[PDB]
């Protein structure tokens, strides 16, 4: 409190606990020392909070002048700035390992690096670039020279670390003849201050406070400009707390002030993150007293079951206890299945390219057709059922319909010769529809920055989007159409390069990792997924080249030239440093979860001392998970004679004010039919021969198959093709087969002339079969329609379509299957002896099988057979239809809604 004055020089060192009042103590020190706008310099190391630390001085402080508050990075950019009196900065990885790949690749046409020729497979490889990448971005935080980095390289025997600085040093030699990297910044710059020797002098003179912040995150390179600055001027504060590694603080002969009181942290979390510095290589700091917490531990069973409780308890703190969402967190040690669990039982929460989002790619598809010229078919089919105008799938089913009344053209075909002129057939409202898809058209048309915005404008849904924000994906798509018109401005300023650029491109609860969760407040802080393989982190850290045992033999004598620790695993002295720093956010309470069958780590079993079977069902506050236990206990035979009748008693609080599944009118189970009619009541049915042996087959197959259920083929229209020809020399009609197989919808064109085969040399049996049997048999037409009323009086009237007559009168039914009925199953065969029994009365049978020419017979049982058709179709008069076994209770379409199964 003394140290901090404006009589006062020197460098003061600043250190406290997790919580305490450091980063608003620098904040109260650039105030009173103002009380010079100039050299109340900040050096806050986040993007984030460079805005919450200036925000808070300009409110404390007739208008005033600017504290300067800043980064470490962005100040040294200004050293450099200033030390050219511009120095360039390069773009992210993407353009700076775009390097990297070229000089492997150029490395390995050729036979000077001198790799140590077990590598030359890997060099090629993507995954050795990203590898390279951080031998050298891990050097640069820690100053070290390709010059140096070689003779490391000769002392140890690792040959892949000469073949490395040479790289190192051949790669800042083309990036000279600047640009400056990212992390290579401020070790650019600390030379710069060191080289003129008044750019120093001028510097120093300047700044009088040098308020840095944050300190333990500080790398060594970073480290030596606070010690630049403060050599002599003034007085510094360097804050922070030293004990959190994951200028200097721990060794230092500057004076000390010690911060033990919170401000934050409840009393029974301020013991629980001391009790794990016990067990860990100012550790000792208290809590406000003002507040009382709790930690607890809870275990799951599977992993439903943990997303389910973690969503119990976020619910039952906001709805019964009242603290607001945006003071809750979720914090996981890495992210990627939990937040989908989650917001299952209503809890707000808050990658994909971009190019390929439907919002945002229904517009790209405006470009290809405005860079063409001419529109596709399978991109014009493709704007109607994206964004710009909708039609779900029943609606271009009445497109259709209406576009082919203006063989049938196909779709893809007619629809673009609406759009390039309307066409006045349909105009009730699929006009609209195509109204909006030539006004988007002709405005890019008649028109690269400038025709987007204008496709945009004219396709009005920016009005549409606003109104309606469902009201998630209205603003999940605006926040995805402006990351289009940022990234082509980005091509502009350096129109088919914009699709070809672009194709290669509040109150809620924040799930989070560990890395992020180091800003937040957070009165509840949940801690998910702390168990075996996951925190205490056992993938190895072993590569190639050797990474993890450079960055431990260079950085310190944490090994040394051995390599027996350099590749294990993440050290779990480091590892305890996380969970210890995650619980010191919440200022109330903490919860710890990990499933257990998958099983929990040994984090799980040392907090159970300072906490203040695993479930299997757990309980909910979703609104759907009570009324569906609510009606389990009042519609049971068997338990519960007294929680019954409290039961029922709910239900009629929940009922009277909505929530869906209450009243009893709701229920599934409690639905009325809605006809029971008895069908065509009143009269003659009709029948056609091909449905007779499915209908005395099985009476339910015929209402749901015939009238609607149909699941659709290509094998059975090709077997009416067969009919066609047939009916009509085996050469003349070779000829016609052959031209209109061409359309039909065969993948694996193998496959379509391999299918032709067979169907070409069936109609050669045919042949073969006609000339056999035209001594015995004797044609008399062929394709008759049988009609006529059999049964009369109720009537059968059997009609339709004899394949072909013969006489001795017979009758010729042709198959195209390959397994042929056997000998005795076709003399009950109820197809044949409809069309026999049409043959007699008003107006023998084959059964010739085309393919692999087997022919069935049956013999020339009347008064047997015309009772069973007037007892089979008087069976499709009720209600309440039979639901027979039969033997084709496999591939029938109706086999879902079988009361047989
Ligand atoms: N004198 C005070 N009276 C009331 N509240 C205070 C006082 N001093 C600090 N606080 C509050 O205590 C909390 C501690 O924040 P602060 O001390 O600024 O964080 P920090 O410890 O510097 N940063 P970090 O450890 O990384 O979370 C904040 O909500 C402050 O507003
Ligand atoms: S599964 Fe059996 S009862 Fe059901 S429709 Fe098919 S054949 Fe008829």
């Amino acid at each position: 409190s003394t140290l901090l004055e404006p009589g006062s020089n020197g460098v003061v060192r600043l250190l406290g606990g997790p919580g305490t009042g450091k980063s608003s103590l620098l904040v109260d020190t650039a105030v009173q020392h103002i009380l010079d706008p100039e050299s109340v310099l900040l050096l806050t190391g986040s993007a984030r909070l460079r805005t919450a630390a200036r925000a808070a001085i300009t409110a404390r402080l007739g208008v005033v002048r600017e504290p300067l508050v800043r980064t470490v990075h962005s100040y040294a950019f200004a050293v450099l700035r200033l030390a050219a009196q511009p120095p360039p900065r390069l773009i992210t990885s993407a353009e700076q390992d775009g390097i990297i790949r070229e000089l492997l690749a150029g490395d390995l046409e050729d036979g000077p690096v001198g790799w140590p020729e077990q590598l030359w497979p890997a060099l090629t490889t993507a995954g050795f670039a990203t590898e390279l990448r951080d031998l050298m971005a891990r050097c640069t935080e820690r100053g070290v020279d390709p010059i140096a980095l070689q003779r490391l390289g000769r002392t140890a025997k690792r040959p892949e670390w000469l073949a490395a600085g040479r790289f190192a040093q051949a790669y800042e030699q083309i990036m000279l003849l600047p640009a400056l990297g990212a992390a290579e910044l401020v070790g650019a710059a600390l030379e710069a201050l060191g080289a003129d020797d008044e750019l120093l002098d001028t510097e120093r003179n300047r700044i009088k406070l040098l308020l840095v912040d944050d300190a333990q995150h500080l790398d060594p390179q970073a480290a030596r400009l606070v010690r630049a600055l403060a050599a002599g001027t003034g007085l510094t504060v360097i804050a922070g707390d030293p004990d959190q590694s994951v200028v200097l603080l721990r060794d230092d002969t500057h004076p000390a002030i010690t911060l033990t009181q919170s401000y934050r942290c409840a009393p029974e979390i301020a013991s629980a993150i001391t009790g794990l510095g016990q067990r860990l290589p100012t550790r000792h700091w208290t809590g406000n007293p003002q507040r009382e917490g709790t930690v607890t531990v809870r275990l799951a069973a599977s992993t439903h079951a943990e997303g389910t409780m973690i969503a119990d308890a976020l619910r039952r703190a906001h709805l019964v206890d009242g603290i607001p969402w945006s003071q809750m967190a979720v914090i996981v040690r890495s992210v990627p299945a939990l937040a989908r669990a989650l917001t299952a039982a209503g809890v707000p929460v808050q990658d994909v390219p971009v190019g390929r989002q439907p919002a945002a790619a229904a517009l790209l598809t405006v470009l290809d057709v405005t860079a063409t010229g001419h529109l596709d078919a399978d991109s014009a089919v493709a704007l109607l059922t994206g964004p710009i105008g909708r039609v779900d799938p029943v609606t271009l089913r009445q497109l259709r319909r209406a576009l082919r009344r203006a063989p049938p053209r196909d779709f893809g075909d007619l629809l673009v010769d609406a759009i390039e002129r309307e066409p006045k057939g349909l105009s009730a409202e699929h006009a609209r529809t195509l109204r909006r898809l030539r006004a988007v058209l002709t405005a890019a048309r008649r028109s690269p920055r400038y025709t987007l915005w204008q496709a945009w404008h004219a396709s009005g849904l920016q009005r549409r989007w606003l109104a309606a924000s469902v009201g998630a994906q209205a603003d999940r798509d605006l926040d995805a159409v402006t990351t289009l018109f940022d990234v082509a401005d980005q091509y502009v300023n350096r129109l088919r390069g914009l699709v070809d650029h672009v194709t290669r491109l509040a109150e809620a609860v924040a799930v989070l990792s560990v890395h992020g969760a180091l800003a937040g407040e957070w009165d509840f802080v949940v801690i998910a997924g702390v168990q075996e393989g996951l925190w205490p982190n056992m993938i190895p850290r072993g590569g190639v080249l050797g990474t993890q045992h450079l960055v431990d033999v260079l950085d310190g004598v944490a090994d040394m030239t051995d390599r027996t620790v350099s590749t294990r695993a993440p050290l779990v002295a480091e590892e305890r440093r996380l969970l210890m720093a995650a619980m010191g956010r919440a200022r109330t309470r903490v919860m710890i979860t990990a499933v257990d069958s998958l099983l929990p780590s040994p984090f799980c079993a040392e907090i159970s001392a300072w906490a203040t079977p695993p479930l299997v069902a757990p309980r909910v506050l979703a609104p759907s998970a009570l009324v569906g236990r609510l009606r389990a206990v009042v519609c049971a035979p068997a338990v519960d004679d007294d929680a019954r009748a409290c039961a029922a008693a709910q239900l009629a609080r929940l009922a009277a004010a909505g929530v869906p599944g209450a009243d009893p009118s709701q229920w599934h189970a409690m639905t009325s039919l809605t006809t029971e009619e008895p069908l065509w009541s009143e009269h003659v049915v009709t029948l056609s021969p091909s449905t007779l042996q499915m209908l005395t087959d099985c009476p339910l197959r015929w209402l749901l198959e015939r009238h609607g259920g149909d699941d659709g083929d290509v094998r059975s229209t090709v077997g009416s093709l067969v009919h066609a020809l047939v009916s009509e020399t085996e050469s003349q009609l070779v000829n016609e087969l052959e031209k209109v197989w061409d359309d039909l919808p065969y993948d694996a064109k193998w496959y379509s002339d391999n299918e032709l085969a067979r169907h070409r040399a069936m109609l050669e049996t045919f042949t073969r079969w006609r000339e056999d049997t035209r001594r015995q048999l004797t044609e008399v037409a062929t394709e008759i329609p049988v009609e006529g009323i059999v049964v009369e009086p109720p009537g059968v009237r059997v009609r339709g379509r004899l394949d072909r007559l013969e006489r001795d009168l017979v009758v010729v039914a042709l198959k195209t299957g390959k397994s042929p009925v056997t000998k005795d199953d076709a003399q009950n065969h109820a197809q044949l002896a409809m069309y026999q029994l049409a043959v007699a009365a008003g107006l023998g049978g084959k059964l010739v099988y085309l393919g692999k020419a087997t022919e069935r017979e049956q013999d020339p049982k009347r008064a047997e057979w015309l009772e069973t058709v007037g007892e089979a179709a008087a069976a499709t008069a009720g209600p309440r239809f039979v639901a027979r076994v039969n033997n084709g209770c496999a591939n029938c379409p109706v086999r879902s809604s079988c009361p047989a199964q």
